[PDB]
C-alpha cells in the first residue's frame, strides 16, 4: 500500500522556485510545494491546492514530469509523488505558514539543504526527461537504496 503525495517544480528558463519548509515533516529544507492528495480531489487537483495554499499561486497547465516512491524503513506505508512541473505561473509567489518562496538560478540549487534523493533526479527534471524513481530511507538523512530510469509516460 502507498499513499499520494504531490511536488510541484515551477521552472522557468532560467530559474526555478523552491519553498523553505518552515515547520512539519521536512521543516529546514528546501524542496517544490506539495503535500498528502485527499479523498475526493484528483491528483492534479490536490497539486494545484497545495501550490495555491503555501505560495499563493495559481498555474495555467501542470505537467506530470515524474513519480518517485519512497520507503521509511519501519514505516508501512509507502510515499508515492507524483510530480509536476510549470513554466508559466499565475500571480507572486509569497510566503505562507508551512513555506518562503524564493527563485533560485539553475547553477544554484541548494542541493545541500535539500532532500538527499534531488540530488539524483533534479538533473533529469531539469533536462526535461520523464522519470520513475525509488528510494529507500533510514530516517530523514540516509539513503539505503535507489533506482532511477526515464520513462516515456509517467
Ligand atoms: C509533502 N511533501 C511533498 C514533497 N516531498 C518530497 C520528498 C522528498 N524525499 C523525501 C521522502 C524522502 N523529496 C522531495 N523533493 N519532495 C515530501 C512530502
Amino acid at each position: 500500500a502507498s499513499r499520494l503525495y504531490t511536488l510541484v517544480l515551477v521552472l522557468q528558463p532560467q530559474r526555478v522556485l523552491l519553498g523553505m519548509k518552515k515547520r512539519g515533516f521536512g521543516a529546514g529544507r528546501w524542496n517544490g510545494f506539495g503535500g498528502k492528495v485527499q479523498e475526493g480531489e484528483t491528483i492534479e487537483d490536490g497539486a494545484r491546492r497545495e501550490l495555491q495554499e503555501e505560495s499563493g499561486l495559481t498555474v495555467d497547465a501542470l505537467h506530470k514530469v515524474g513519480q518517485i516512491v519512497f520507503e521509511f524503513v519501519g514505516e508501512p506505508e509507502l510515499m508515492d509523488v507524483h510530480v509536476f512541473c510549470t513554466d508559466s505561473i499565475q500571480g507572486t509567489p509569497v510566503e505562507s505558514d508551512e513555506m518562503r518562496p524564493c527563485w533560485f538560478q539553475l547553477d544554484q540549487i541548494p542541493f545541500k539543504d535539500m532532500w538527499p534523493d534531488d540530488s539524483y533526479w533534479f538533473p533529469l527534471l531539469l533536462q526535461k526527461k520523464k522519470f520513475h524513481g525509488y528510494f529507500k530511507f533510514q530516517g530523514q538523512d540516509t539513503i539505503l537504496d535507489y533506482t532511477l530510469r526515464e520513462v516515456d509516460t509517467v
